[PDB]
DNA sequence: ACTGGATCCA
DNA sequence: CTGGATCCA
């Protein structure tokens, strides 16, 4: 269509390096660790300027412009420029404003991923998207720098233009201070935990990998034996046909396209024939050798034995972070063949300690501060078994009194409340019947009657506004909640009750990141974060500083906000990851 | 099936 | 150009 006039450079000018710039240092490459910058772009008051990366970041003055925090950079997704420069030894400072995060807090659900949909926006569409100019995977290529070159500097001028109306905007929803004090520092020490990494044992891997492909070995033949033949474990139509056609196994479910059998499914058939547990036990064996196994012994460097996880800062519609390649955040805990995964993640240096702090029902805690709840807000001020007392609750018994199954089911409802409570939800989760759920409901209501009115409440200011909100200004526009479809419409008013919970949850966690980080420094300790698990994070440092991070992490974490219940941190530490409890 | 995710599979 | 199964908070 048309051209942009900009200055294609071949050396640093002193123009280049105003203290006020748009800046793109372009890593094409998905995963941006130790991957390579294919070009720089800056556009300030003086002009438009393209530079080599091997040019400008040999250049003394150019490096000493990125390292000054005085010298202000205006960006797109600054944490992936930020590791690619660590990955080089070369600092980036002065990051004012990050368009990746002004998009996602003005509309988490616009799916941001260049530029060019952050610019669609705010109707300005003088830039392509990404996927015009490289191409859609593995014919992904970086272009010839006359298109390369004019690509970025297009993008470096709408970051440039743009800033002003995506500031106005947050500013007239109450998010200036969350983009500036929260997401834009929360995002440098994200560029820091993903570049310190995580040390993994990998001979302790490879020797879990041998005895899971032993025991997988095993079980494999045996489910051979009694379906009296072979065939795919994991195809769905294979699977299917043996146990519903040759086995005449009964039919509980079905998916879309044949047989449900999941592990629910499964369960309920066990009794029919032996191959039923084995095949059970194959799936929990497959899944820790194929998805942890031999995941994280694919995604370790060999150079340092770390995996560098990305941590997606504006992805998920509720605030949380997300983790991937590999995700750090779904590693096995609940069963102690899988829990036995987090034994080779190890400290990075000899003597240093793994150390993980996590919230207690943080989430609950929240919505009892939110409802406002007096019976909720004095179970969690008398710091109660909070499954326990919902049993006393709705069964109307005395502690003691409270079975183990009664535990159970009060858990589930607890679940409920906070994801948005539904009785088809919950007597599918408890494989009782809607009647059974629907009382189970109304008796939590009359218990805590606060709570009640939080969820009419929000439903009606999600409908009213458009909207809801989390405590610290975080939004989520929630349109299908007027739908005259009953699934679609029961969906969105769900996400009302669940998104100020969750996303608070998410914005006390972050805060909770950026004071520790700076509790850390004035400490002068050397312990860092490596990981955040949702409502936990987990650190290492010296043995010597075990002491003085039991007590400095739990407080941190519980004075993040102050709220009308205490929160409360538990703690534990050991020489690997799997000790830490 | 009552929230938000990622990855392996066919 | 996906949707089922399963691991995490
Ligand atoms: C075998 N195989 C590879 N990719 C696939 C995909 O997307 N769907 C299905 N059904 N099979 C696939
Ligand atoms: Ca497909």
């Amino acid at each position: 269509g048309s051209k942009m006039a900009f200055t294609l450079a071949d050396r640093v000018t002193e123009e280049m390096l105003a203290d006020k710039a748009a800046l793109v240092v372009e890593v094409v490459e998905e995963n941006y660790h130790d991957a390579p910058i294919v070009g720089i772009a800056v556009v300030n008051e003086h002009g438009r300027f393209f530079l080599r990366p091997e040019t400008a970041l040999a250049d003394p003055q150019f490096v000493a412009w990125l390292g000054d925090e005085t010298k202000k950079k205006s960006m797109f997704d600054s944490k992936r420029a930020a590791v690619a420069l660590k990955w080089k030894g070369i600092e980036l400072c002065g990051v004012s404003f990050d368009l990746l995060l002004a998009a996602y807090l003005l509309d988490p659900a616009q799916g941001v991923d260049d530029v060019a949909a952050a610019a669609k926006m705010k109707q300005y569409e003088a830039v392509r998207p990404d996927e015009a100019v490289y191409g859609k995977g593995a014919k992904r290529a970086v272009p010839d720098e006359p298109v390369l070159a004019e690509h970025l500097v297009r993008k470096a001028a709408a970051i440039w233009e743009l800033e002003r109306p995506f500031l106005d905007e947050l500013r007239r929803n109450e998010q200036d201070r969350l983009l500036v004090e929260l997401e834009q520092p929360l995002s440098s020490i994200l560029a820091e935990m993903e570049f310190a990494g995580v040390k993994v044992d990998t001979k302790r891997l490879e020797q879990m990998g041998k005895e899971l492909a032993e025991q997988l070995g095993t079980v494999e033949q045996r489910i051979y034996e009694l379906a009296g033949q072979e065939f795919n474990i994991n195809s769905p139509k294979q699977l299917g046909v043996i146990l519903f056609e040759k086995l005449q196994l009964p039919v509980l479910k079905k998916t879309k396209t044949g047989y449900s059998t999941s592990a629910d499914v499964l369960e309920k058939l066990a009794p029919y024939h032996e191959i039923v547990e084995n095949i059970l036990h194959y799936r929990q064996l497959g899944k820790l050798q194929s998805t942890y196994i031999e995941g994280l012994l694919k995604v370790v460097r060999p150079d340092t034995k770390k995996v560098h996880t990305i941590f997606n800062q504006a992805l998920t519609q509720t605030g949380r972070l997300s983790s991937t390649e590999p995700n750090l955040q779904n590693i096995p805990i609940r069963l102690e063949e899988g829990r036995k995964i987090r034994q080779a993640f190890v400290p990075s240096e000899s003597d240093w300690l793994i150390f993980a702090a996590d919230y207690s029902q943080i989430e609950l805690r929240v919505l009892a501060h939110i409802a406002e709840d007096d019976n909720l807000m004095e179970a969690f001020r008398r710091d109660l078994d909070i499954h326990t007392k919902t049993a006393m609750d709705i069964f109307q018994v005395s502690e003691d009194e409270v079975t183990p199954n009664m535990r159970r089911q009060a858990k589930a409802v607890n679940f409920g409340i906070v994801y948005g409570i539904s009785d088809y939800g919950l007597a599918q989760n408890l494989n009782i019947s809607r009647k059974e759920a629907a009382e189970f409901i109304e008796r939590y209501f009359e218990s805590f009657p606060g709570v009640k009115r939080y969820m009419e409440n929000i439903v009606q200011e999600a409908k009213q506004k458009g909207y809801v909100t989390t405590l610290l200004h975080r939004r989520r526009y929630l349109p299908d909640i007027t739908s005259r479809n009953f699934n679609v419409r029961s969906f969105a008013e769900r996400m009302a009750m669940n998104t100020p919970i969750q996303g608070s949850a998410a914005d006390i966690i972050k805060k909770a990141m950026i004071d520790l980080n700076a509790r850390l420094k004035e400490e002068r300790l050397q312990a860092h974060l490596l990981l955040q698990v949702h409502d936990e994070l987990i650190l290492e440092a010296p043995k010597e500083e075990m002491e003085r991070l039991c007590r400095l992490v739990p407080e941190v974490m519980e004075q993040a906000v102050t709220l009308r219940v205490p929160l409360k941190v538990d703690y534990h530490y050991g020489s690997t990851w799997y000790d830490a409890k």
